[PDB]
């Protein structure tokens, strides 16, 4: 007992296995749902202040497999896990979910032979992963490991015997290895006669069995760890399309255990917690060279966080738990489950008080969640301190986050007009290497900020299952050499993808001073997904094919301009070439007006390429109603499509919309939420009664 | 006419618009169905030399909107087409498809309005799209376009009027664009009106209309070309996962042009025809400085094939035409048909003559379609000329291709054992910039070898509808910084993604002398895809967690060594570290052999993560077999699936396996797929008295 006259007993003397994982940085696998109650408990004294919590708001039970391998709970003492991998059943009363919501939490067991992953772990986590599925409810995996399990037949290490080309010279070499009758007999007795795989054969008298396969009596030395891999990382790339999947890394998280993090696509990294494959260490071995210095150096945060492959980073373990919380209060309870609204101080029904300017550079932050000024705090577009920034380490061009407007949930994408810089590191393992600092001119899509926008769009979408609004605002595409080299087409086609996916409401928005052209506007359009996207576009904003510029020089050449001289310029209309030189540049600005005066939202309306074009001290009353007028209907739509079986979304809608009495105008977004709120058991009976079917 | 005396009509002056087209270096719209006759009758001369071939063996009917928008086909003139995008439905017998096969062609005629997008070609565009994934039929685009159409309203042009701030000085500025009474009733006139969106004010007497918008009459001038743009982008990203989707680039391809070719993934390049988004001169523009030299330098083939963009280029317009058919021969004739048979001389039924050795580089192309040698041709895995390699100018490290198995098409994923190289150029923009020469392991994943093998992997399933074959060789990913830091996680991730998307048969071979380890063994295992996948590794191969170096490493450590000294060495059994010193590398030659002992597919076989161990000279008729009875049993399975409506895979499979007679093995190839065969009409009534069904 170390230290001895405490207050309280030794937790980590109690159980060693805690002072184990304490001595590797990181905290004991049976301490974590602990950390799961501060920051549960935290979550409800930063909403309610006031609010008296007891301990029945918060509720962990660990999992384990019963006799048929049935995942049942368990009340026992921590560390009595015969496998490296342990979870929990969290049940949970939070702000969105007073009355309570249900997650589980996977960790492996760093005490447990190193956080290795044998079949049994392979095989448990599979289990827990589909146990999560099964009942829609959210799966966060705490990786903390050291990857497959590798091991060797220890028990052939003391029998084998080696075939010698000459025996008094054992540096000339030797033919093979092989067992003896006493090594043969030696496994029969302890019935590992299937640990090796022999062949008899006498030399000069001795009977010697060559071994030709080494097997093992113990399971879980090669193979059958990849094999469990496989399975692993196959069940987390399902769940990450099917429930709400969260990964924090404490403490290394090696091969496997790398994947997994990535798979679950969603994670926080704590730092100086390495996310590694083969380690340096290793690989140094490899290159035959000291390459190398650190796990840290090919996997550390510096190399994640900036990669994207981390969408958070963590100071320390508490946390990575408490921005899992922060996360998890977007998501609905379940699978399918309507998205949780959360009204706070921060009403719907106020205008927006942060209003960019085009003479002055701003942060989109600031749009979004508004800004501290010595006057006040500016509101912005988003419920004041909802704005939770994801992905921020990494493609710095794109901001994404999610945000609530009123209450309700959703994703945001933003785009950064401030020029953003890039450190690319020095490659060690080159010496005419040098690192490099990248430029990315604003509104411009980059290969990275491309693939952030794809990313962020099917992240909101699988799992999460939240509305979207893309505040559009991008030139286009760095149609550059080095950027279409690395394959800027492919990361821009990855956005269409994503959004033709998309399941909830999305809202293109293209803010005030934004502008949207050619291709920014080409794979952001809502008829990549008419079911489910809408545009609208500030009267502050611009949009075309081209920049006035670029119109300009396509469609307003020198013969049209000077054409316009002639028209237009009472001198004008040898000593010509004069008054040229004078009226150009002033007619060049003519021009431009001209162009720009076709780049408005009034075309974009009358067009019919835009929903509506709307004022931004406005959009939060606007998309506030809009968002719940649709979150209204989708679920409708939704409750139709059991009924009826087959039909058109249009077919769907036409007929709900035919239920809504006759004074209600379908275009008024509150009045419609209003009259379905007020009717959603009398709509049931509706739906209950279209039950009528053959 | 020009030139006068020729034998027979000068085409390019009957029709000028074939000149048009000509002097753009590229074909005629209306004659690409004629080089799609040349390209099939090639195919039957090279399939059989003795075809009497017909000109009913080819018929191209041209596709255009009836009165109600609805496609029809015609026979009338070339050049009569009032949109600038063509298409045309092909029926042509094949060597695959005797009694004939069909496909859409769609393309733009660069002879009307520069190829340019306007709503009128996108919204035909989008229905040829939609005819052909109605029915399941392939769809190739032919790009030969400006991108997205450009305008102004050219009736303001001569009717505005500018604010001046002094009329006298006209550079001292201007304050806004107006109209006259006079332009008003010009545009009232011409039922114009809706052209400008104004606002009356009185100016010193004169009565002037602001221009607070400008519209125009002509559609397609601006945002709805973006409108449109984005419709044919998400139309064409639904249909690569429904029909057969591949691109020719003939001539340029713009913006949306550039995306189209991207989007439906499969695309053929002709040498000096640039895919780009904004050009060179515009960028320059933007620039200020002059950075480009031509729209090469940004999209041509020395970009879009290193990429990965252009799967494949060519010489000219023939032979991406001969190219997009010969790759159609390995792909249904529609969705959901099986997979066309094509047996040629090379039958299933001889060994596999070219294997690869230990001490000898190879090309894997070698085991994959065989080699010419002094002696004669050593056949591969595959039928003699099957291998059509795609994505050969990027990632060279793996290879990936179409080929034939006893006349079964599927795809074909092996591992280059060579270094590869890759000359990443220098940056334009940057004048600190300096091109790099990039050297990449053989059997080690890079980033852009798993991106290829996800890419490839989807490109196989999506559309192509094929079985495929994973020659699996990897020593493991790059684990490296640089490697890290560009994401080597996410690449090998989309490998995961790609195999549990697979809807038909997959055979993962460990080749002989090849090697599977650590994370490449995890990313392929038969688990990510049990309904699928399969495992087999050749009597040569290798298999574990880490390589018998790593093993010794961490599992048969100095100590572990010594005292197999102390128990080996009689002289062993201060004086001590001589001998220590001596035996040592002979040592850790045994500890190495021992480790590779359990490498050995004995172990894989023994531990189940194989279904078999095999013999790569009896690869050829194996695979064949396996291959045509799980073809066979799969097709069971969806028929299967119609009737029940609801039981699990195994619960058909069992089924199915159950109607086998009592006789028959279920582990015998050759036999099942026999007996499925003998009775397939047999077995459809079996499926039809099925139909018992409440
Ligand atoms: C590295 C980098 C930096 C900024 C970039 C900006 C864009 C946005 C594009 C630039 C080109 N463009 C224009 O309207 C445009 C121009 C836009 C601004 C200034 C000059 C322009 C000249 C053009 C000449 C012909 C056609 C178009 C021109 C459409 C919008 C596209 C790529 C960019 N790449
Ligand atoms: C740039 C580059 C080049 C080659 C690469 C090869 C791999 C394959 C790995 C290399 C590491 N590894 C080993 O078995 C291995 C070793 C493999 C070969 C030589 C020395 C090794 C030392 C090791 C020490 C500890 C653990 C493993 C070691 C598993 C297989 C992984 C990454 C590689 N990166």
């Amino acid at each position: 007992l170390r230290p001895i006259a405490t207050p309280y007993p030794v937790k980590e003397w109690l159980q060693p296995k805690r002072y184990k994982a304490h001595l590797m940085g990181t905290t004991y696998v049976y301490d974590f749902p602990e950390l799961f109650r501060q920051a549960s408990s935290s979550q409800w004294k930063n909403f309610s202040a006031d609010v008296k919590l007891t301990d029945d708001f918060f509720i962990s039970n660990e999992l384990i497999e019963d006799e048929n391998g049935e995942l049942t709970e368990v009340e026992r003492e921590p560390g009595a896990n015969a496998i490296g991998m342990v979870a929990f059943k969290i049940t949970v009363k939070t702000p969105e979910y007073p009355r309570g919501r249900q997650f589980v939490v996977v960790a492996n067991d760093i005490t447990f032979k190193i956080g290795s992953f044998g079949p049994q772990e392979d095989e448990f986590f599979n289990k827990v992963t589909e146990y999560a599925r099964k009942r829609g409810i959210p799966r966060i995996y705490l990786a903390a490991n050291s990857g497959a399990r590798i091991g060797m037949a220890e028990e052939i290490v003391p029998l084998f015997q080696v075939a010698w080309n000459d025996a008094a010279n054992p540096d000339k070499g030797f033919q093979y290895l092989y067992l003896t009758s006493e090594g043969m007999e030696t496994l029969k007795k302890f019935d590992k006669e299937n640990s090796v795989l022999t062949e008899r054969t006498v030399i000069n008298g001795e009977e010697r069995f060559v071994i030709k396969t080494i097997i093992g009596s113990e399971d879980g030395l090669g193979v059958e760890c990849l094999r469990g891999s496989g399975l692993i990382a196959g069940a987390t790339s399902r769940a990450y399309h099917d429930i709400f999947t969260i990964t924090l890394v404490t403490c290394r998280s090696v091969g496997i255990g790398a994947y997994l993090v990535r798979l679950g696509q969603r994670a926080i990294q704590v730092e100086g917690q390495p996310i590694i494959l083969t380690g340096a260490s290793a690989l140094n071995k490899v290159l035959g060279r000291e390459v190398y210095t650190s796990n840290l150096q090919l996997g550390g945060t510096q190399i994640m966080y900036n990669n994207g492959v981390s969408h958070l980073t963590a100071v320390d373990d508490l946390a990575g738990v408490e921005k899992i919380v922060e996360w998890m209060s977007y998501v609905p309870a379940k699978r399918n489950m309507p998205v949780p609204i959360l009204e706070t101080k921060d009403t719907w029904d106020r205008p927006v008080d942060f209003t960019p300017t085009n003479d002055e550079t701003y942060d989109v932050r600031w749009m979004i969640e508004g800004r501290e000024t010595e006057s006040g705090f500016e509101y912005g577009l988003f419920d004041k301190g909802s704005f939770f920034e994801t992905l921020s380490g990494w493609a710095k061009g794109v901001v994404v986050g999610r945000a609530r407007l009123g209450g309700i949930p959703l994703g945001v994408i933003g785009v950064e007009t401030r020029t953003v810089e890039n450190l690319i590191p020095a490659d060690p393992a080159n010496p005419n290497s040098a690192e490099t600092l990248i430029q990315q001119a604003g509104q411009v899509w980059f290969p990275n900020s491309a693939f952030k926008t794809a990313q962020a769009i099917n992240d909101f979408n699988n799992g999460e299952q939240l509305p979207m609004m893309i505040l559009a605002n991008w030139r286009g595409f760095s149609g550059g050499q080095r950027d279409m080299f690395n394959e800027v087409l492919k990361y821009g086609s990855f956005i269409v993808d994503a959004l033709v996916d998309y399941k909830q409401p999305i809202i293109i928005y293209i803010p005030p001073t934004g502008e949207l052209r050619g291709g920014s506007w080409v794979v952001v359009d809502p008829t990549i997904n008419a079911d489910q996207m809408e545009m609208y576009a500030d009267v502050n904003a611009r949009a075309g094919v081209l920049e006035p510029e670029g119109t300009v020089e396509i469609k307003f050449r020198r013969e049209k301009l000077l054409d316009t001289m002639n028209r237009l310029d009472d001198k004008y209309r040898k000593q010509l070439a004069d008054r040229e030189r004078e009226l150009l540049p002033i007619y060049g600005q003519i021009s431009l007006q001209f162009a720009d005066l076709h780049d408005r939202s009034s075309r974009m309306v009358a067009k019919g390429v835009i929903s509506k074009e709307l004022e931004w001290t406005e959009a939060r009353r606007f998309f506030f109603w809009r968002l719940r007028r649709r979150l209204n209907e989708e679920y409708l739509i939704k409750r139709l499509s059991h009924q009826v079986g087959e039909a058109s979304r249009l077919e769907k809608i036409a007929r709900i919309r035919s239920w809504y009495p006759a004074s209600v105008d379908h275009e008024d977004d509150r009045q419609v939420a209003t009259w379905i709120e007020e009717n959603y058991k009398t709509l049931d009976d509706k739906l209950k009664g279209l039950k009528l079917e053959s």
